[PDB]
C-alpha cells in the first residue's frame, strides 16, 4: 500500500507504462497535451508504445520527455519512439545531451540496450542519436509543462555526474531517477548506487532532503513510492548509504576483498535487476561503488 507496483493508472494525471522495473511515466498536462518522463531501455519500445496509444488516442499530443541520466536504461527508447512523437521535446541536462553527441558512447548505449532484446524480437527504426529534438536544461530551472504542472529541475549527481532529478512542487511529487539508489522491494529500504562521486551522491541527498514533504517518490525503478517511504526516502538513501560504508570498513578490516565483497553484493542484490541488466555489469558497478566507498 505504500509502493505502488502494477502498470496503469497511478494518480489522476499519472500513469506508468511498459513495466515496472524499467517504467515510462505519462503525465496528462491538460486536455490535448502530455509529456513523459524517464527514458526506458530500447527492446521496450513496442510494450511502450502500445500502452501509450491507449490514453493518448493523438501522440502528436505528447510535448515533452524528461530524461534523468544518460545511462543506457534511461534514455533507451528514445531513438525509437522520438520518431512516432512529432511534437516532442526532450528535456536533459546539458551533460546528458552531450553523451548522446558522442559515437563513443552512443555505440555503449546501443551495444548495452541490444543485449536486452528478446528472442526473434525487432527494435524499431531508430531516427539519430544526435537528431533527438533535445532541449538542455539547468539546475533550479522552473519547466512549466502545463497550467497545473510546473516542475523544478535539481542537479543531482554522484550516481552518475550527469543526473537530474524533476520535482513537481504543487503535487509534492519527486521524479528521482537513480539518486536515491535502488530501492529494495523485499526490504524496504535503499540500496545505494556510488557509481560516481561519494561526496556529491551524498551531498545531493542532503539538499533532496531539505524539499518540502514530499507525498509521491518515483525512482527508475520499481515504482511509486508514497506515505512514509516518501516522506522519509532522502533520508533513509543517505542513513543506508553511510551504513554501507561503515559495514565495508568492517569487513574489509577482518580481511575480506573488494572481489569477494562485490561477489556477494552482486549475488544479494542483483536480482532485482537481472532482466534489464547484464549481470557481468551490475557486478562491475558493484565492484566500482565498493572502490569508491573505501
Ligand atoms: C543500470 As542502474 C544499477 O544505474 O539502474
Ligand atoms: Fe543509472
Ligand atoms: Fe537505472
Amino acid at each position: 500500500m505504500l509502493r505502488l507496483s502494477a502498470p496503469g493508472q497511478l494518480d489522476d494525471d499519472l500513469c506508468l507504462l511498459g513495466d515496472v522495473q524499467v517504467p515510462v511515466f505519462l503525465l496528462r498536462l491538460g486536455e490535448a497535451s502530455w509529456a513523459l518522463v524517464e527514458g526506458g531501455i530500447s527492446r521496450d519500445a513496442e510494450l511502450v508504445w502500445a500502452d501509450l496509444c491507449r490514453w493518448v488516442a493523438d501522440p502528436s499530443q505528447v510535448h515533452y520527455w524528461l530524461i534523468t541520466h544518460k545511462h543506457y536504461d534511461h534514455c533507451g527508447l528514445l531513438p525509437y519512439l522520438c520518431p512516432r512523437l512529432p511534437n516532442v521535446q526532450v528535456l536533459a541536462s546539458e551533460r546528458t545531451c552531450q553523451a548522446w553527441k558522442s559515437e563513443s558512447a552512443v555505440r555503449v548505449v546501443e551495444r548495452l540496450n541490444r543485449q536486452l532484446l528478446r528472442a526473434e524480437q525487432r527494435l524499431p527504426e531508430a531516427c539519430a542519436w544526435d537528431a533527438l529534438p533535445v532541449r538542455a536544461v539547468a539546475d533550479g530551472e522552473w519547466l512549466e509543462l502545463g497550467p497545473r504542472h510546473r516542475l523544478q529541475v535539481i542537479e543531482a549527481h554522484g550516481h552518475s555526474d550527469d543526473h537530474v532529478v524533476f520535482y513537481d512542487v504543487r503535487r509534492r511529487r519527486l521524479f528521482c531517477g537513480d539518486a536515491l539508489g535502488e530501492f529494495d522491494e523485499a526490504r524496504g529500504v535503499w540500496r545505494p548506487l556510488v557509481f560516481d562521486d561519494m561526496e556529491a551522491y551524498l551531498e545531493s541527498l542532503e539538499r533532496l532532503q531539505r524539499l518540502p514533504t514530499l507525498l509521491q517518490l518515483i525512482p527508475g525503478h520499481g515504482g511509486l513510492l508514497r506515505g512514509r517511504l516518501a516522506a522519509d526516502g532522502a533520508e533513509s538513501a543517505y542513513t543506508e548509504c553511510l551504513r554501507l560504508c561503515r559495514r565495508l570498513l568492517w569487513r574489509q578490516s577482518m580481511g575480506e576483498s573488494l572481489d569477494e565483497l562485490s561477489e556477494e553484493l552482486h549475488r544479494a542484490w542483483g536480482g532485482q535487476s537481472v532482466d534489464f541488466l547484464p549481470g557481468e555489469l551490475h557486478l562491475g558497478s558493484m565492484r566500482r561503488m565498493l572502490e569508491i566507498l573505501s
